[PDB]
């Protein structure tokens, strides 16, 4: 027979095979074995059941593993086959009306998508913690941060000026194909992900959005916009090409896992907002600006970021970018 | 101002990027400098430009550029910035209802794709040689081959194992999971496009199919099917996945470009026919069948492979693959 699942896996495969990722939640979920210790447990977006079963690991009494997609099949399988089936409950269907016998000491989820917020998982969370969570309960990982850069991508620069290399290398001119190659690649309102390194980081990254996310308010944040302003100088001279976005999560002991270009790979890389052309900076050149991170109007699953930027004495510009 | 152009220049780039297929173009010109100098070419599906160019710096007395897409707009910039307006002519749309001036001592063309003939350009190639090229012309590439081999996939080996490698790194076993992945990864009919290695091959691949591209009758065959039956036996122990597909074109004299895994990589890689789950063999294995190359009905720009196969003493089986 055929089927038509190979997204399915591969979207899980990504995740279990990213190490920062997986071996991160599990020593967080360990380190507050103390609070899950003979306590029930709500994963939010169980997958394939790993948090879950790291959570039973760490000592719970009773994990509830909700999970909407066509996967919750697979997590069940994986309970069983840990021995786990007495205490890790696998239930379908979107927690916002997933019916529990109790409420719940903590809450674990990974819940993050590109750029944080693409696929907008984080009001499906709060929905459970308002709905499900004890008071006073624990929620894993319990805080995010976001921070911006501006970058000088390094492949970015190598495809445009590909183009002006072509006579060193086959004898004809192409350099003409440089314009062109910048309007296509650049001259779009897209959020790129692509994963950077600290030779693509052009100033000090600025964290411009602090969240704790059982905080008051914070599902109302999330449909007006998170964010902040920020400021930074240019290291050196370069092409600037945009800005970088990412993120990290706190669990509380704290733990923290990092999505920055200067810290090891992982599966969300990085959220990169491209200027329509690249404009020559040098060192100390000064770059503030504004991020907004904004639920798409046509398809509220899908992040919006609204990028206000001011290069040296250039004007103050505005660029409307929405999720690849 | 925001274009939709990023798809166009990407592709141009691959393919100007691929060393192995663009310096096998250049030199297989070169290498017809007698045939071509003084006289006249066509360049069916000119793209950038950069084959219409190296046919002049050839020698070519006058070349007809004939690009169907948006691109040909940069090709007429190149071939100007290059000083050749004089003598390279840009003709936009399809090259079956072009209006050139006369016809062509001789025609040039990059008209393969993934499996050689997704896309089906050839017949396009074809048509411009009954209508443009003059008799005894030359046509560049002169002939193709079509190759196939069983194959051992590595990545694709990790991939299902890893669910089973989930309890070393984690301590969770997900070994359940390597059922899912087989049927999500291989239990479906599209051909994949992966670059492999000789680490791939399983056994030594056979050529199933010649095509000399002036002869009689091809047009016809490309509608029929091109392929032919194949035998071969299993080099040692592996799990069999299938059969990877590929091809190479000859530049009479002569120069072979081959897109083959024991070769130096390129952009169309190799073509994978995945069976439904891996299949055991050993060491002289025997392994027969019969691969034909189609046009989908659906979409006949898209390439459909028709699979048979035997593997030892199992029966006979069919599988019936279209382009991913
Ligand atoms: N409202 C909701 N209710 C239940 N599951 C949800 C949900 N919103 C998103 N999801 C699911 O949440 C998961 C996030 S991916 C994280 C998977 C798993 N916890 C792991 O860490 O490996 C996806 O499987 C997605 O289908
Ligand atoms: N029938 C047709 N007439 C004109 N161009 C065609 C065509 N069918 C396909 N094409 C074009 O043929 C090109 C093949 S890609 C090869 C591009 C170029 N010769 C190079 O080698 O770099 C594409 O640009 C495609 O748009
Ligand atoms: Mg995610
Ligand atoms: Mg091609």
């Amino acid at each position: 027979l055929y089927y038509e699942c190979y997204s399915d896996v591969s979207v899980h495969e990504e995740m279990i095979a990213d190490q920062v990722r997986t071996e991160a939640y599990r020593l967080g979920i360990l380190k507050n074995w103390a609070a899950l210790r003979g306590k029930t447990v709500l994963d939010v977006g169980a997958g394939t059941g790993i948090l879950s079963i790291f959570c039973a690991q760490a000592g719970a009494r009773r994990v509830y593993a909700v999970e909407a997609s066509a996967i919750w099949q697979q997590a069940r399988e994986v309970v069983r086959l840990n021995g786990l089936e007495d205490r890790v409950h696998v239930l379908p269907g979107p927690v916002e009306t997933v019916e529990l016998p109790e409420r719940v000491d903590a809450i674990v989820s990974e819940w993050m998508g590109y750029g944080l917020l693409h696929e907008s998982m984080l009001s499906s969370v709060l929905h459970a913690r308002t709905k499900w969570l004890k008071e006073g309960g624990l929620l894993l990982p319990a805080s995010a941060e976001l921070f911006v850069a501006p970058i000088s991508d390094q492949m970015l620069e190598w495809r445009l000026g590909f183009w002006s290399q072509v006579k060193q290398h086959y004898g004809v001119d192409m350099s003409c194909m440089e314009s062109f190659a910048t309007r296509c690649l650049m001259g779009h309102s897209e959020i790129v992900v692509q994963d950077l390194s600290g030779e693509d980081v052009l100033a000090r990254p600025q964290r411009f959005a602090q969240l704790e996310l059982a905080r008051a308010g914070l599902e109302q944040e999330l449909e007006a916009g998170v964010g902040g302003r920020f400021r930074c100088s240019c290291y050196g001279s370069a092409p600037l090409h945009g800005f970088a976005v990412w993120f990290q999560v706190t669990f509380p002991g704290p733990l923290v896992l990092s999505t920055s270009p200067l810290h090891p790979a992982t599966h969300w890389k990085q959220a990169l907002l491209y200027l329509n052309e690249p404009v020559p900076v040098e060192q100390d050149t000064d770059i503030s600006g504004e991020i907004t991170l904004l639920p798409s109007p046509d398809n509220p699953r899908r992040l919006r970021i609204l990028l206000r930027y001011k290069v040296g004495d250039h004007e103050e510009k505005t660029k409307d970018f929405a999720m690849e």
